Formats: C-alpha cells, sequence, structure tokens
DNA sequence: CGTCGCGACTCAGCGACTCTTAATCGAAGGTTAACACGATGTTTCCCGCCTGTCAAGGGGCTAAGGGC
C-alpha cells in the first residue's frame, strides 16, 4: 500500500515538475505528502485487515 | 445421373441475480495558478407599535358593628 502511496505521489510530481523548474528551485517543494500519509491513514483506519 | 446454387437448422457460444435467520462496537483518508468590480446577501442599532408591569387615584359593592 505504501508502493501504492509511492506511485500515486510519483505521479503526482511528475505532473507538477513540468510546471516548476529545477534550477534554483527550493528543495523538496513538489513533492507532496497526503498520499503518502494517507495510504497508511486507510489501511490502519477502515482496512478489511486492520479491522480490529 | 452426380454436384453444387441456394436456403434453414438447431447447436454451440457469449452476457447475467443471490449468498439463511437475530446477533459481537462507532467513527472512518486524499486534490493544492492569481485578481477585480459588481450584485448579493449578512449583521447591528433604532426607532414604531405593542405588548406587560405594578403603582396612584377613585368609586361601587359587600359586609360587619352599633343603636333604637
Amino acid at each position: 500500500q505504501y508502493r501504492v502511496g509511492l506511485l500515486r505521489m510519483e505521479r503526482a510530481i511528475k505532473e507538477r515538475m513540468s510546471s516548476v523548474d529545477i534550477d534554483t528551485v527550493m528543495p523538496h517543494d513538489l513533492i507532496n505528502a497526503k498520499p503518502a500519509a494517507a495510504a497508511v491513514r486507510e489501511f490502519f483506519g477502515s482496512s478489511q485487515l486492520s479491522q480490529f
């Protein structure tokens, strides 16, 4: 599930890096963190394996 | 005196609704251009009309006490 979240984050970073230039760019400014923690939250929030 | 030109034929094949009956505990995670007038509501007081106090005054009715 973290690999799925990382694939989503990679898609987001690929969609966002085309707009923001890489030369003189603020570090880690295009990498998102919502789908990273959202995947583990769903895994521990309402997953069938983490049900109880 | 054979077949094939030309026709149906039923056979396959492909899609598709339910999972008893009561019950063991409540919610549940992300997606990230910038600005501008305008017309459109939102929210405060402010007087208008009116509603509700208790009081003041009084009289009128009821009743109780005293005298013949």
